[PDB]
């Protein structure tokens, strides 16, 4: 008995490499002054539980925290062109403020497609036909601070970016869908996240992974604000989504 | 307690409507090519919802105003007995908008009109857009067109379905019908009343994808990938067994 080239309902991806893969964290708290952008108090909290999670899962975790853009673009640029011949998929994870099709290094935007279009095809082939991840905690600063040189509170945040697919096999995770609003707590860091990372823990290791996002999306999208702390919060809900052009079964099963 | 494998109640009298929207042909002003194969999409569709338990209504070359009066009117009934909504479009679109006969309509004005707040009986119940629209160009011919509308998300609950992914091309047989819908219609045959549709939807991913563009009867069209996506805002497992 042999498994014959079928169309296979269940098939999975191959989860059997030496290695499960790079996890990037791109972590930015501040911003240079002329982007007139607030800070992001809790974002820390988020990277710490993100590097626990994903690397309990298997992953090699790097974060560079508030890199500029083209320091940040050659990181990527140098994550993209070394070979993954030897991991099971990848996982890069932006935390930031963003804006249609942007997300903000310290000191300039860049653009979506730009970041994923390295990983494409025959740019990275060494993940051709694996999973790549992209998970964006990003939204829209809000703006009441000036244009000059400069407790656990829930900052509320319009959603600003574009929930854009990718390509074959990419996985685009996004925080917040148009018309809802991403809700950070500035000890105890993002909703999105802190789910995120809540069912990784109990989930991450056996769960079909747009299974365990689909857990996330129900869990943020029943979280409720004070009323009493902010309400103007109130009635601000926060609906995640993720746009899947993955062609297979996903699962973090513990490496053997 | 908290179930990490949740699934929607599709326990209800009725599993729910199936709205089909099909344009095959454009008014002259417009300047869009006809959909020779759409007339397949449709009567697949038809028939693979229908076998889901699904009330299916199909509506051919509505205007705009009639389309939106269409939706409204569904939008506005109850829905209380229904396990659930599907709502197909097949046509040309840009951005974020899908032609109509005459003219073209958001695709957050129709979203809308089955958010929470509009659609009472809805709530908390999968909400199913199927979008087969891309740009226009201006025996069995495969037409290709580029990937035009954004791969919009909806609301809590909301699941939107895309031919096809920015960057990539949608193809259309003359007489078999899209590439998409062909796969989609397959899938659900053989495993919509068994397996979870977001794991259904991957495999109409898988399917698409595979589908080479090696060897194109137009020389043309060679290299012209078609990669669909969807965007899940569900927050349940979706099954649609046989009720
Ligand atoms: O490219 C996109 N543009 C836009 N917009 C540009 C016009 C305003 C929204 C929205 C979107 C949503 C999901 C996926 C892609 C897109």
């Amino acid at each position: 008995f042999y498994k014959r080239e079928m169309f296979d309902p269940a098939e999975k991806y191959k989860m059997d490499h030496r290695r499960r893969g790079i996890a990037l964290i791109f972590n930015h708290e501040r911003f240079f002054w002329h982007l007139t952008l607030p800070e992001r108090r809790g974002t820390c909290a988020d990277r710490d539980n993100l590097t626990r999670r994903f690397s309990d899962l298997g992953f090699e975790v790097k974060c560079f925290n508030d890199l500029k853009a083209e320091e940040l673009l050659l990181k990527i640029h140098e994550v993209s062109t070394v070979s993954h011949a030897d991991a099971d998929c990848f996982v890069c994870v932006f935390l930031s403020h963003g804006e249609g099709n942007h997300i903000y290094a310290y000191d300039a935007k860049i653009e979506i497609q730009t970041l994923t279009g390295l990983f494409k095809g025959d740019k990275c082939h060494s993940l051709v036909g694996k999973p790549k991840i992209f998970i964006i905690q990003a939204a829209r600063g809000n703006q009441h601070d000036v244009p000059v040189i400069p407790t656990n509170i829930t900052e509320v945040d319009a959603a600003s970016v574009y929930t854009l697919p990718a390509g074959a096999d990419f996985l685009m995770c996004y925080s917040v869908a148009e018309g809802y609003y991403s809700h950070r707590e500035t000890v105890n860091g993002s909703w999105y996240i802190q789910d995120l990372c809540e069912m990784l823990g109990k989930y991450g290791s056996s769960l079909e992974f747009t299974e365990l996002l689909t857990l996330v999306n129900r869990k943020v999208s029943q979280r409720r604000v004070d009323f009493c702390k902010d309400p103007s919060a109130i009635g601000k809900k926060q609906v995640p989504c993720f746009a899947s052009m993955l062609t297979k079964k996903l699962h973090f099963f513990p490496k053997s």
